[PDB]
């Protein structure tokens, strides 16, 4: 572009770090203050802003201010320490945000659509500015992680998951597009909230939302192409598995929330085996809860003990599930189609305690919100069956958490393994023992994946891809971290975590004939850095030339 | 225009008020969440974020950010209640926000021009989105009302002003550009400031400056026209008086704080002598200051004193002027070309209160910015030597007034006819006398003007039609507020006071043949009113129509 | 900028693109890989213009070549004014759309119809130029030498706005032409299969009026009341009340009443500094009383009152002949105008029984009967003044009222000759030759639209007509006046229109009828400055730097922050 219209595009205005000569190139001249600076100064200067702040919620609103303007400097911010800014663009911020503000963006960010559009999609995408779109984040707003229902409000979490995309995975923005999917809301205070923006009424269900889901899948693929990669974000449980199974095989589709945190969680437990010295198929695995976080990481836990060569109907027995009315056992009553796949042969348990001291899990996963779910009596039950007893506490937010850190090193007299969903500072207990431990964040997962399965079209994203990005990210700790306690790579290395998982995962699909990008490239690390966005400003460069002058002058007929 | 691009147009983006039916043509329908407002209804949403801030300044920002995105709400807003935001947008807050926080729009809103870009300002000119320009407010930034030299973050200023001019006038806003002139700044303080944001060296001063100047008028009205309105604001003392005599008959030109500021006291003069019942001949005036606005102001009492048949140097010896140095008497030093005009015959005066003694004024105006300068004494003066003295104390902010409005009742025992810059409360003294004491804005007086000479074209602004526009002005005021020692007609019927004025000033135009648009109306104040900008939203119909049935049969040839 | 300059004519310079403004406009590729002059191209074009062998050819290739490069079209039509003048506009213009239709294969103006009615200004902005300040319009009733075209009728303003730029300069790009249908009487068009145009009789009347009236509001609504409109081809009836109506209220003239009396008068002028007398001392019989001998009379009455003669003194001068005969006080079948000039005198019915009475010493025949300037007419002229004065200005050339051959034969070489149709010059058997011209329009009308758009004249009063008359007579030199010639060569068109402007300008700002402002010290400078050139523009980017020191301290880094 040029002209005016410049600095009102958010992929190509420089704001002051445009040179005079950029200015008079682009015609903008005059349009922006006498003063040149560079990346690095505009940096220093949007920082003393962002910390005179009394709140992440006013953070938040100074960082979407700048990707309203400037998505260069916007994603130079969040690069710079992107383990600060992620709790601030994302979870748990962003909903929070969202929820008392409502949307604050000032530059559309994507598209809303409604039940009642039904028909008329593929229209509403045209609106649309960008035609090369390669992936798309999409809710319905009916689970936002750890606040519920937000109806239309959700539109924030697309627009924030994106951002860690970019930021975390170097995928490209301006390809990224973020939907709403508003069927209405059951949030009662939406509902009579005067100034919710969203449709005032209950959300559409059965057979017409499913509808309604069809149609944009289908309008989606047949503007940008069946390669466009669409992830789903906080949908409800029962749509969540459904829809995952019913277009997992016909689109590029995958649901973060399921299978991302299941390769986040397996990453956790496969890294604690490099601590506890024994095989997958040497552990029994209780969990704490029995939503989409458990399937998820059941359902790959499984596919991981069927690789150690443990068959299928075997490595289920390993998995025992408490939901809100005990174990889940044959013939219990409130169980589904998911839960009937891991109910044991075994009397009725009310109780989670009780089942810890019946099977004697190996390997607790708590994924409940419940708080303090994993008492003191569990803590010291499992150290006194195992000597390195594992304890994931996944739930969140912090408030949520099955058990603290603290607890966990403390009450296993310092043998547990321990990771959590949430931060926990690093602990030392009374004995001088030490412990930093580490955070599932689903961050380690969905940018490397998009970025590959964008990279090289891959066509559909089976499990396997999740498999092989767990056992990717769990190599990437150092002996040194384990020694500490640590089971994640820490996340100022996102970055390079994410493209080594992206080459994995490209290499992978190459291999099964997965990968639709013609002709396959000799050395894939080399391809994907060619497409990992920087938050570097590209360069208006005219490319002018001449012609041999001999050439020119017999070319050029006068008088 | 359509798509994308219209949301982010200020003057035709609606938001959420954009119907479904208009989201449709216009192709952005997904781009707006799924609800339907009224303007009325966007009123009380953002009124809601705007009481919630705790100072000034973070009000200023708020409506930036609203007429960055949305200009009919804008306006909305500020004619929603003229009085209370014309202080937030305009001075004295627009100077102190930007004073503190620099520009904070982030949508670009005029021109940048520097000494530097001498002999390119026609290319500069061409950045500007908007070819049918009409109004031009320019500054360089060297006397911001209140605040001095604020070099490039004087740009808030001229932005600012055409505000009042859309809000208070009803001029086109599409038709305005702000024009900032960076020739430098002498502000130490921006100097080594590091995130000062304009050229950090000293003012260019002399005839290169001049030379700058003369290219901006020639590009200007080269580009938009010769009837192209360039008002001049805070300009320092010098260079105000010398580009206003050297443009004011070439160009259609004026300096609002040279001519807006003369007749906006005058007008509070004629209005006062409704209650002293004389003749402007029978007074005496003594400036208590001799700069930019008491120079205007004496200028336009000579030209209103020659109206009423007094000859100009009789009625020149009616003015006694008291600068840093004393009273300005024929043969004392520290004189230049404007105080020579009004040295009286008169020995050496060092005090203002010696001045009152020796001359006794029937009205005492103060613009020296000096505090408490109109002593106790010279109230008393005053009261004793007139039965109802007139007493101006008109220096900005009220920190820098000559006297309180209750000190001029209080000590002129009620008598006193008083007037300021800066806004008082009513005052009542311990006798039950009430009073409301008015505030000479110049927003009385620029609105009107400008709505005048750009709907006809006036090709020049003589002083006579200040004059003018303050006799119409005085006669505003109603005798009730009169009783009430009100001397100006009250703020909230400005937009009507600016539109009588207009009707006046175009009148006076055509009689004089100094209007350019052709052919005269007949109907002067149907004509201004078609010219009058509302903040209500424009409908994008289509003006579809058919042609007689048979027309269109025969006119289309099929087999 | 982009591939769509190459379909901008204003813009487009085919293969004169140099390598350097084609990599500068993102167009490289496009174009072929060779670089022209414009003489070059100049060069190219005309061999191809001279393999044609129909009038009708040249001016389709020359249609093509406005289609697509305007700089290139003009700096063919200016090098040769006089050459092309024929072919882009009369009467090859009015022949070829009416076998051919309208060849344009780019929208050269707007289609207003009666049934677009109170939608004007919506149609109006279908025409992608926002600065307009000269329309020619026309409802195609009466094209100069072919009647009713209808909306075939469109040829003639592109043909005509052709001329203003070609001759006068001004800007083609500032111009629109209008056709307005509502309907035609063209029997053959109705009939027509392949006709475009409204296929109903024409509408009259009051909506004919209201349409008239919306346009004119349209026009000066978006595009200025400055903005000069040119009527063309209008009816008799319809062309003086619309001329009536609008004259005083807008920028406008008609140029078959306004310009042809221009040129007629002018030629009459130029004719006195043959004859050597006043011009009182003249008597004029008009074959024909219809609208080019109504603008030329009433013309000619206001440069008698100018030499000082009485109004009704003046008028008496004046003989007018119709198809009825002459035009006395009594008579039946006498409209409005006519009165005006109808003579106290006995009913005559010929043509040749008025010359005999009258004895005039002018002859002017716009009536469009072929040879109507008989042998005795002629004859009775030159037996009654020394230097009869003989104008034929019918058209075309087979209508005209005598060949230059005939009258200067019968005349015996005395008659001062002007026809409206080109004859070539002419030797007698006694060997004197004569070098007769041509009263062409485009003396008149391409200065006056310079000289009206570059100081926005508001109106037009007939003495700009009168002083543009005046202008031309005295362009020709005493050699060409020695050889019967009363204009200045077609060549020096472009010389002569300029100076036009001038005097037009002077003559405005004198009786503060121009609305331009600051008024120019010099007016030929002036307009000098707002010519139109066939020169192709720049593409120069104005870049430039800041001095080293200060661009330095404006450079902010990381390193220099503090
Ligand atoms: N990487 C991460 O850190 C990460 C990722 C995703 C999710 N999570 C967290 O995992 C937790 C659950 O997520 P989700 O998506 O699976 O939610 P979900 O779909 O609503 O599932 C919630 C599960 O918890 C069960 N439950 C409720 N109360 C219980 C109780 N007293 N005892 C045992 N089970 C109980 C529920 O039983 P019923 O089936 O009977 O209702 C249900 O099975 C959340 O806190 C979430 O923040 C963490
Ligand atoms: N409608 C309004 O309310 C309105 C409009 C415009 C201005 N004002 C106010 O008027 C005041 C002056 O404005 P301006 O534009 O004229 O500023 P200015 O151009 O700088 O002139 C200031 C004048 O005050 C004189 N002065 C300074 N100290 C003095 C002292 N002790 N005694 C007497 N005179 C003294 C100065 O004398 P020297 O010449 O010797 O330096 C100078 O003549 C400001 O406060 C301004 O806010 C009000
Ligand atoms: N620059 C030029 O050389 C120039 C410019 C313009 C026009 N012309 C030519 O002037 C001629 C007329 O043009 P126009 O616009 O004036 O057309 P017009 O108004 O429609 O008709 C002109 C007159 O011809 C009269 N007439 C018809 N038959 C006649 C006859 N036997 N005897 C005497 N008069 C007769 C008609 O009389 P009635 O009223 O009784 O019907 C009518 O008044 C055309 O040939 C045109 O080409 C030349």
């Amino acid at each position: 572009k040029r002209g005016y219209d410049v600095t009102r595009n958010p992929h190509l205005n420089k704001g002051m770090a445009f040179t005079l000569e950029e200015r008079l190139q682009l015609g903008i001249h005059g349009l922006i203050p006498p003063c040149f600076l560079s990346q690095d100064v505009q940096l220093l200067r949007i920082m003393r802003y962002y910390e005179r702040q009394q709140s992440d919620l006013d953070k938040y609103i100074i960082l979407m201010t700048l990707q309203d303007r400037n998505e260069k400097l916007f994603y130079r911010v969040l690069t710079s320490d992107v383990e600060k800014f992620m709790p601030i663009v994302y979870t748990p911020t962003v909903g929070l945000a969202c929820q008392h503000y409502g949307l604050t963006f000032r530059r559309p960010r994507g598209l809303f659509i409604t039940i009642h559009d039904k028909g008329h999609l593929a229209t509403m995408l045209n609106s649309w500015p960008e035609d090369n779109i390669k992936a798309v984040v999409v809710t319905d707003g009916e689970r936002i992680l750890g606040l519920g229902d937000l109806g239309c409000y959700g539109m924030g979490i697309p627009v924030g998951k994106l951002a860690l995309y970019t930021a975390c995975g170097g995928v490209n923005p301006q390809q990224c597009l973020p939907v709403l999917l508003d069927v209405g809301t059951n949030n009662e205070e939406l509902l009579r909230d005067p100034l919710y923006i969203g449709l005032k009424h209950q959300r559409v269900h059965g057979k017409a939302y499913d509808d309604l889901l069809d149609e944009f899948m289908q309008a989606v693929t047949d503007k940008f192409g069946i390669n466009c990669l669409i992830q789903f974000e906080d949908f409800a449980n029962a749509n969540a598995f459904r829809l995952l199974n019913k277009y997992r095989n016909k689109y590029c589709m995958f649901n973060d929330d399921i299978q991302g945190t299941a390769s986040v969680a397996v990453a956790g437990i496969l890294a604690a085996l490099r601590i506890t010295k024994n095989k997958l198929s040497n552990h029994v695995f209780v969990f704490q809860g029995a939503g989409e976080a458990a399937m998820g990481i059941a359902h790959l836990l499984v596919m991981a003990l069927e690789k150690e060569g443990v068959p299928k109907a075997e490595a289920t027995r390993k998995i025992w599930m408490v939901d809100s009315k005990g174990l889940i056992v044959k013939g219990r009553s409130h169980l589904n189609h998911e839960k009937e796949m891991f109910a044991q042969d075994h009397p009725e348990v009310n109780s989670l305690e009780e089942v810890v001291r019946l099977v004697k899990p190996t390997a607790i996963i708590g994924v409940a919100a419940i708080a303090g779910a994993f008492t003191e009596q569990i803590l010291r039950d499992m150290a006194s069956f195992h000597e390195r007893p594992i304890i994931f506490a996944l739930s969140n937010p912090t408030s949520k958490a099955e058990c603290t850190a603290e607890k966990c090193y403390r009450v296993t007299e310092g043998r547990g393994i321990f990771a959590s969903g949430s931060p926990f500072k690093s602990v030392t207990l009374e004995d001088g023992k030490t412990f930093i431990p580490g955070q599932g964040n689903n961050a380690y997962v969905f940018p490397g994946v998009a970025l590959g399965v964008i990279a090289g079209g891959i066509r559909h994203i089976p499990d396997e891809i999740f498999l092989l990005t767990a056992e990717q990210i769990a190599q990437e700790v150092s002996e040194q971290h384990l020694s500490q306690g640590r089971l994640y790579p820490p996340l100022s290395t996102i970055r390079d975590v994410s493209l080594r998982i992206a080459i994995k995962v490209l290499d992978y699909a190459y291999k099964h004939n997965l990968a639709s990008y013609y002709p396959e490239p000799k050395d894939k690390e080399a391809f994907v850095r060619s497409l990992v966005y920087t938050p570097d400003y590209d360069s208006f460069t005219l490319d002018s030339y001449t012609w041999p002058k001999e050439a020119m002058n017999v070319q050029t007929v006068t008088r």
